[PDB]
DNA sequence: CCGACAGCGCATCAGC
DNA sequence: GCTGATGCGCG
DNA sequence: GTCGG
C-alpha cells in the first residue's frame, strides 16, 4: 500500500510545517506505519478504518484515492508557491516551521536564496545549508561498523573508565541508520555527582579529526558532524549525537534509545502490569496507590528486563 | 464533548 | 547583565 | 486527526 503511505507522509509532512499542528503529524505519521504493516492491498477506506489510528477522515481520504488515484487536497497544496517552499526549507536542518515560514515571507525560498543570504542564517542552519545532501543520505550498515570502531577507540585513548554504546536501529542491526547516536557514561558522574567528561572526548574525536562540525555542545549534550577517512573518493559528512549520561542511569538510558519506539512503548505498558514504572532514567517500583517510589540499582540492561519479570529481550528483536 | 497527544538540552531572543 | 520563553532536533 | 475518559 506504497500509493496511501506516502500520501499520508505528504500529509504529515504538510501538517507539521505548514500548519505547524504536530498532532495532526503524528496522527498521519502513526497511521500510516499502520498500514505499512498491513499485510494486504487496501480495497477500501472502511477496510483502513479498522486498523488503529485511522480514522473517519483518513478512511475517506483513502477512498478518494482508490477511487481517482489521487488526493485533490494534496493536489492544491504542492500547486500553492508558498506551502511548497515552507516544507523544502524545512529540509534544512537548524531551519523548522517557524524559520522556514519567515525565510518564504521575506521571498527566500530556495537552496540557493539560502547560500545568497547565509548573512541571516544561525550557525546551525548554515552547517545544516552546507552538508544538505549528505545529511539526507542513509549511512550503510558497513560505514555506522567503520564510525563506531573510532569512536570506541578514541574513548578508549582519553579514559577508559569511559564507557561508550552506538545504539539506535544500529544496535537492533539495521542495516542503514540516518546518523550516529552515541551513550557515554563514567565511574565518576553519578545522579549525586567531572568538569570536562563530554569535552575531552568531543575534543579528542577532533583531533583526529573525526568530527567536523559542532551544531551545540553542552555538559551533557553534544550535536555534530563527523565523517569518515578516505583513501581515492570522499565519505559523505555524517549527523552524530554524543550523550553523557549518569553512570547509575546509563542502560535505561541505552535500553531507551535503542528503540525501537513501538517497542518501548510496549515495556512501559508491561511495566505497568508489573508494577514498575520505566523512564529513560530509571526503573521505579509502585506503590498501591500509584506512588512511584525510589529508582532501582540498574547495573545491566537485563535487570530492568529482570524487575518487569520480562525474558530479556535481544536488541535485534 | 473535550483535553491529550514526550518534553529536554542547547542556542537564541525578548523583556527587563 | 540576568532570567525565562521559544525554536529546534530528536524521537 | 484520532483516541479515550
Ligand atoms: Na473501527
Ligand atoms: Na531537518
Amino acid at each position: 500500500n506504497g500509493g496511501i503511505t506516502d500520501m499520508l507522509t505528504e500529509l504529515a509532512n504538510f501538517e507539521k510545517n505548514v500548519s505547524q499542528a504536530i498532532h495532526k503529524y503524528n496522527a498521519y505519521r502513526k497511521a500510516a506505519s499502520v498500514i505499512a504493516k498491513y499485510p494486504h492491498k487496501i480495497k477500501s477506506g472502511a477496510e483502513a478504518k479498522k486498523l488503529p489510528g485511522v480514522g473517519t477522515k483518513i478512511a475517506e481520504k483513502i477512498d478518494e484515492f482508490l477511487a481517482t488515484g489521487k488526493l485533490r487536497k494534496l493536489e492544491k497544496i504542492r500547486q500553492d508557491d508558498t506551502s511548497s517552499s515552507i516544507n523544502f526549507l524545512t529540509r534544512v536542518s537548524g531551519i523548522g516551521p517557524s524559520a522556514a515560514r519567515k525565510f518564504v515571507d521575506e521571498g527566500i525560498k530556495t537552496l540557493e536564496d539560502l547560500r545568497k543570504n547565509e548573512d541571516k542564517l544561525n550557525h546551525h542552519q548554515r552547517i545544516g545549508l552546507k552538508y544538505f545532501g549528505d545529511f539526507e543520505k542513509r549511512i550503510p550498515r558497513e560505514e555506522m561498523l567503520q564510525m563506531q570502531d573510532i569512536v570506541l577507540n578514541e574513548v578508549k585513548k582519553v579514559d577508559s573508565e569511559y564507557i561508550a554504546t552506538v545504539c539506535g536501529s544500529f544496535r537492533r542491526g539495521a542495516e542503514s541508520s540516518g546518523d550516529m547516536d552515541v551513550l557515554l557514561t563514567h565511574p565518576s558522574f553519578t545522579s549525586e555527582s567531572q568538569p570536562k567528561l563530554l569535552h575531552q572526548v568531543v575534543e579528542q574525536l577532533q583531533k583526529v579529526h573525526f568530527i567536523t562540525d559542532t551544531l551545540s555542545k553542552g555538559e551533557t549534550k553534544f550535536m555534530g558532524v563527523c565523517q569518515l577517512p578516505s583513501k581515492e573518493k570522499e565519505y559523505p559528512h555524517r549527523r552524530i549525537d554524543i550523550r553523557l549520561i549518569p553512570k547509575d542511569q546509563y542502560y535505561c538510558g541505552v535500553l531507551y534509545f535503542t528503540g525501537s519506539d513501538i517497542f518501548n512503548k510496549n515495556m512501559r505498558a508491561h511495566a505497568l502490569e508489573k508494577g514498575f514504572t520505566i523512564n529513560e532514567y530509571t526503573i521505579r517500583p509502585l506503590g498501591v496507590t500509584g506512588v512511584a517510589g525510589e529508582p532501582l540499582p540498574v547495573d545491566s540492561e537485563k535487570d530492568i528486563f529482570d524487575y518487569i519479570q520480562w525474558k530479556y529481550r535481544e536488541p535485534k528483536d
